[PDB]
């Protein structure tokens, strides 16, 4: 962006380091940076101080029907619309009465859940670069549409430069990454099948970090990531270790996800994820450990003492069947011991809980498992959702809070109706009784992106019409759905 | 009011067989739906029609929406008075500073015994007119939310004014009074008695009485107790007596909080559901609020009487409440057949709807059992639905769209993003959705809510009714400074 922005009025949630809340507060941005919020007569002060020449292009919003908010950081997410047809998807009866525990259901099938991550890159691979291109679009404009400004990829069924285009062309921030798994469990076998060389896996990355070097918007970094414990080798850990010491990067991989994981990284591997992690040297500040609840003693003390990341997915583990929060109740007690840990979508190839519906989920989840009101308040939610989680994505130093010299990153919400009447905390009426849907404006960089709820640098018809169009080629070509199949399914959609 | 076809959406009917039909049709003539299912099933329905019926048949064209029946929200409470005293309007608005308080880290028991022996002095000190102008903004929220029934389980409102909001607004209520006639004083260590019985019973007779004669069929009322700890034997077998000779409903709240039990032992000498036993109040008329801390022979007692209970696992952590997950007895009850419903509760300013509650079934008792079938969205709907409209004993009329119930029924848009090539717009709508994106409510085939917008009322004037009436309680009976009240007032986006 260029020139001077003066957002006033509204009340203005930080996310700073004392989780700063400023009724009648203010934000000014000059080009792409935050340079002054707190109470509107303070930050009017800043604006008096501005060059001449930039106080006489200064843009004024009117904010004083509106909340402020830092812009969402979804540091933990995976790109899998391109599943739509088949993975829980499109083609399931209206009726969900047949339905049955299954995948990561009821401990884990573990043989499954790793067989199924392995067969990622034969699928990438038949995907055309036109398929990619306008599934990632349209799956990356939803995160945004939802108030995500800086979305982080744990490993995705799409092509990562793909991607980075995708975001690059939406104005959003992403951290890249690539798609990493060179060992399955096969149980007629009684061992893993080391599946790839763990060395070509680590080129592959470093191509990618290479791609994304040349990239001039600063909107797109990358990190590397393990796709499942069970799926990692010695090799490929020791090689993600030595790649982010070199680089200078974070890190990120699923671990104790699953009640069944243990007994089959213990049969398979000898040792549990953690352990596995600790001895290639990846437990450490580096590290964004998904979901991290299956943890005994000796794991959970190491996670403290490396003072590692857990992101959480309180939003999606009942409908899933996980049950990484109430069966071991670990990841709220090292968030009580002092460990970061951050809230995420995860995803799924549909449509499911965004950013905000997983604030509202650990707001009522760590508090009811507690007796306690106060284990996460709703400036909590928020910190667990932008700062903290920018902490874990290595990106806190432009992202995640509204303060002096960040990015210019933020939402506005409407809390001019009934849901908010009164309440002089708009957020917690935000987190009782509004969603992704109920994000407004979204800035990043100082740009306007969305307004009203609508894209505004986007043809929304176009994003939709082609992960239509790339959906139907990718479902009839690659997973061999039949026509006879998806068709009906299309010709339904309302247009 | 005539015939109406709603035609070309998904319709969700929580019918026994929990039936859904795409491009399903509802075929309603006045108060009644006569046909449902698919589109040309119906439509034969609608051939089968007198042709004078026939002739005048207005169509809705819902194909870009889903079918809901209405929602029954069976345990509610009118608390809107409280607006700038409890959890409310006159807190900072940094959360920094917030102390567990109240329901929380086990529950004040002699706090909460000592607020609720209050209600009946406060109630007293309200204008008719304050009554109504709240009652009416309050209950207004539950219907733009989906809901088409709502019940009292004990409000800080006057009875006829809520019976008035609600006949005015166009939906069906099940009226209380409040009953509270002991209360936990820290000075004793027996129950101090507040109240006669015959009192408490006399003044739910007097609401029984002026509702008997209501034609609409859209006012009943359901004798309740505010708590347990708040309950004599006196009253609890008063209580039985009325509900047997008048054949009604009866709820309260037992089973809420950790430490109820042993100030239930030390003042009563008995716990919630054994007293409510010992009384033959634990039976099929029974809707006990929360009823989370039961030992094993009170979870057995439940059982046998096929008593019912209502849940609120959408508003429990906000409030420190633990009655999901510290026990786990709800779902593990609802595992063994017990009638378990979705209900709101409620507070002082606008809170979780029933939309909100039934995403927070779906999550926490599916993840608690690590099973993503325990709680199908469907189960969620049934448990907001026709499950609450049995624990109510409105089921005859309400809770499903089936052939010969009330033409009770929700509209949500479906062609946005969120519901985008999901064959179960249901499952989009836990993710993604709330009470908000109710679009259209009708209760028996009169349209109340369309677009999201009150058809025949002024929103703009049902708030600012509510908020001058507030003022005025707020300033006269809570004793709140006008100096700390009309700056808030001031600050309204109107
Ligand atoms: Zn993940
Ligand atoms: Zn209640």
């Amino acid at each position: 962006a260029m020139g001077a922005r003066l957002i006033t009025g509204g009340t203005v949630y930080t996310a700073d380091a004392q989780e700063s809340v400023h009724a009648r507060g203010a934000v000014l941005t000059v080009d792409d940076k935050v340079v002054a919020v707190g109470p509107a007569v303070e930050v009017e002060q800043a604006v008096q101080a501005l060059d001449p020449a930039v106080r006489a292009e200064l843009r004024r919003l009117d904010a004083s029907r509106m909340m402020v908010l830092p812009g969402f950081v979804n540091a933990h997410w995976h790109e899998m619309f391109a599943m739509g047809f088949t993975m829980r998807g499109a083609l399931r009866p209206p009726s969900d009465r047949a339905d049955q525990v299954a995948f990561m259901g009821g401990g884990g099938d573990m043989h499954q859940i790793s067989a199924t991550f392995d067969r990622f890159d034969g699928l990438i691979e038949a995907m055309t670069e036109d398929e990619a291109r306008a599934i990632a679009e349209y799956s990356m404009w939803i995160q945004l549409r939802g108030g995500v400004t800086t979305l982080g990829d744990m490993g995705s069924l799409n092509r990562p430069l793909a991607m980075v285009e995708a975001a690059r062309r939406l104005g959003m921030r992403f951290s890249a990454s690539t798609w990493a798994s060179d060992a399955v469990l096969a149980p007629d076998r009684s061992r893993f099948l080391r599946t790839r060389d763990a060395d070509t896996v680590l080129a592959s990355f470093e191509a990618l970090l290479g791609a994304v070097a040349a990239d001039p918007t600063g909107r797109i970094r990358c990190r590397p990531n393990v796709s499942y414990v069970t799926n990692m080798t010695d090799e490929l850990a020791r090689g993600m270790a030595e790649l982010v010491e070199r680089h200078d990067l974070p890190f990120a991989t699923h671990v104790g996800a699953l009640r069944n994981e243990a007994d089959a990284m213990r049969a398979y591997h000898g040792e549990t994820g953690v352990r596995r992690l600790a001895e290639a040297g990846l437990v450490d500040e580096r590290l964004m450990a998904g979901h991290s609840a299956f943890l005994d003693d000796q794991e959970q003390k190491l996670m403290l003492a490396g003072r590692a990341h857990i992101s959480h997915s309180p939003g999606k583990y009942g409908p899933s069947g996980e049950s990484a929060l109430t069966e071991t109740g670990v990841v709220p007690a090292l968030r009580r011991a002092g460990l970061d840990v951050s809230l995420s979508t995860d995803a799924a190839a549909l449509p499911g809980a965004g950013i905000a519906e997983t604030m509202r989920a650990a707001w009522q989840m760590y508090n009811e498992m507690s007796a306690d009101q106060t284990e996460v308040l709703p400036t909590d939610a928020l910190a667990m959702a932008t700062r903290i989680a920018a902490k874990g994505l290595r990106w806190d130093d432009a992202v995640g809070s509204l303060e002096p010299g960040k990015q210019a990153d933020l939402l506005l919400v409407r809390t001019d109706d009934w849901r908010y009447l009164l309440n002089p905390r708009p957020l917690e009426s935000f987190l009782w009784l509004a969603g992704s849907a109920d994000v407004d404006t979204v800035i990043v960089g100082g740009r306007t992106l969305v307004e009203g709820g609508r894209g505004v640098e986007v043809d929304e018809a176009a994003l939709r019409d082609r992960y239509l169009q790339a959906l139907r080629g990718f479902t009839t070509r690659a997973l061999r759905v039949p026509a006879e199949a998806v068709d009906p399914v299309l010709a339904e959609v309302a247009r």
